[PDB]
This record gives structure tokens, sequence and C-alpha cells, in this order.
DNA sequence: TCGTGTCTGATATTCGATTTAAGGTACATT
DNA sequence: AAATGTACCTTAAATCGAATATCAGACACG
């Protein structure tokens, strides 16, 4: 019955020590606790792959600091569930032991295999070039692409259209080349 | 207590018959099962008719959403509505007893990998709050003429009319600089 | 001197979960 | 009836870094 833990960050010092004294304050040890940063360099996780037994504990923070992604994430708590090994996530109140476990680890796999047969549909069609986050991220696009699109095509000067519609000349070259790199 | 069911494929009529029969020897009446192609037309329907306790059921969790964090937002918003939804291959119902447990966790995996978009933003931000950046609103209201004005004895709610403030602003300035 | 392409850097948003400020309601009290 | 405190709940700005759009010129060439 050890207990052990997990922090992961990118770069941060900081919200890296945030973690670990979490951990330190649930009662995990000093040398009880892996931690990682960004090559994927896991030799934190590694080394917690290997060290732990069956009846061993893994707590962590928050589920988004296990894996890389949502696959990952269950890949690596499949594997700890395997091995009889449980892990509770402090913050979520989550644990994939004691009662509600089966039930955790039974929807976790559910999305798991959810997931892997809908990267078994993107793969026929054709997905991954795009990379689609979900999050919309930037500025919104205020300007009518159709109305650049038609005076040029129209023969109507760079120059000509950016007084039109009073945007910039390096703008309407930027349309002017997303569309065609669309097409 | 109504039953309905959804299927959606991408191309194949075939694989969408089949969960369509799945879900005939469930007990789905023929016209309570709504399809799609690739035109979301027919879950838009489904989302009008649908009323507080009836659920639906669905062959597997792949056939819902275009993806996972489609899929969460998409249970999610039928348990807003206290519609159910019982995945018949998967064995997981969002009723009963496991109801609180599914929602909960797959809000938990889908709020993670938008933390983990966020990761390097909001790991700056635990820097900067360890720079001692202020966060939330700036504020706007003179401390000073609040404090001054009550320090001669004036009302709250005198204060409040006066520099055109909530009545409650004024005692939450005043405990700000009380407690500190 | 002027218009056209190609390019880089500077502004401008917009995101999500969190964090403080302010507005607002409700209840009990004086 | 009116003003006074006290207790939480909604809006309302404001945060980081990354991502997307637009602006503002520079530079070379005919």
């Amino acid at each position: 019955m050890r207990i052990f833990g997990y922090a992961r960050v990118s770069t941060s010092q900081q919200s890296l020590d945030i973690q670990i004294r979490a951990l330190k304050d649930a009662g995990v040890k000093a040398n009880r606790i892996f931690t990682d940063k960004a090559s994927t360099d896991r030799e934190g996780l590694d080394l917690l792959r290997m060290k732990v037994e069956e009846g061993d504990v893994i707590l962590v923070k928050k589920l988004d600091r296990l894996g890389r992604d949502t696959a990952d994430m269950i890949q690596l708590i499949k594997e700890f569930d395997a091995q009889g090994v449980a892990v509770r996530f402090i913050d979520d109140g989550i644990s994939t032991d004691g009662d509600m476990g089966q039930m955790v680890v039974t929807i976790l796999s559910a999305v798991a295999q959810a997931e892997r047969r809908r990267i078994l549909e993107r793969t026929n069609e054709g997905r991954q070039e795009a990379k689609l986050k979900g999050i919309k991220f930037g500025r919104r696009r205020t300007v009518d692409r159709n109305v650049v699109l038609t005076l040029h095509q129209k023969g109507t000067g760079a120059t000509e259209i950016a007084h039109q519609l009073s945007i910039a000349r390096s703008t309407v070259y930027k349309i002017l080349e997303d569309e065609r790199a669309s097409a």
C-alpha cells in the first residue's frame, strides 16, 4: 500500500511546485513524487510505470496532467488498473477504486474505444492534415471575402478593392492567398 | 416516458440499417428513430421533440457526435433538460444510479483536454500570479471618498446615492479596509 | 512618381478557467 | 415606514499564452 504521485508541466516551475505542494499536503512523501517537463521526456512517468506494484495508489492533481491527450490518459489509467493500481484525481474528486471505481474505468474504456473508432473513421476519409482542436482561436473574420474575390475576378486592381472596402492592400493579398491555397 | 433512438453513419446505408434494426430490437417504435448522414437535421429534430423524462437509445458512443468534445456537449445538453441517454453496446446509462457519475466524469474528461490546450497559457498565468500581477476587474471606485464620508458619519445609502454606486458596494469597501 | 507582389512586424481580438470589483436582491435588525 | 447591517448570487471586467485576422509599411521592380 505505497502512496505515489505525479505532476506534469511544460515550462513553468511554479505551477509544478503548486502540484507538488498539493501532493505533499495529501500525504505523499517527497521521494514518492515523480515529475516531467517538455522530444517526449516522460522519464518521471516511466519511472513511475516501473516502480508501481499491485495495491499501490497514485495521486494526481487533475486529469489533464496525466496524458498528452484523452487517448494517452485512458491508456495510462487502463495500464495501472490492469495491475490493480488505483489512480485518484484530487481536485476533480475522482478515483479508479473504492466503489464507483469500476464504473469510472468502464466509461473511460468506452470513450477510449469510441474515439479509437472515430480515428478509424477519419483515417479512411482523411482528417489529420487538418488537425481540428475544437476551440476557436484568434480574431473573428470581419471581412467579406466573397466581395474581394468577385471584384478581383472582374479585373479590379488591388489598390482599388482596398480603397473600396476600406481594408489594407496587404489584407487583399492575404485574402487572395488564403483562397488560392484553398483551391 | 417516451422512447427515442439515434443512428449516424457517413456513407454506408447498410451500417445505418444495422443500427436501426438494433434499435427496433430494443423495443423502439419505427417513428421514434432519427438518422443522419454526411446535415444534422435529424439530430436537430430530436433536440426539439425531447422533453424532461424521455430516454434515448444509441448503439454506440461513436455514433453520437463528430468527436469526443461534441459528444459530451450533446450529453450535457440532454442532461440539462433531464433527458437521459442509454448506450446499448457499451452498457452505459445517464439515468438511474450511475447517471450523475457519467455526466460528472465525462465533464472532467472534456474540461481536461481543454485545459491541456491552455497548459502553456494557465502556467504563464501562475507565474504572473507569482510576480504579483493583479487579477480581476480594476477598481473604478475611489475608496478614499467612500471612507472619508463614512468617517464623518455619512450613512451608507447616502454615500451610494452620492457617488452613484450600489449600497452593498459601500459595505464591501468598508469591510475590505477594516479587515486589512 | 506610381502601381504591383511579396514579405515582415505591429495591433487587434478571441479563447477558457480563474479572480477581483461592482451591481443586485433578499432577510433580518434597529 | 426607513434606514441599517449581513449574507450570497449574478454580471462585469481582467489575467496569462497561444492562435487567427487585420493593419501598416518596407523593399524591389517595371
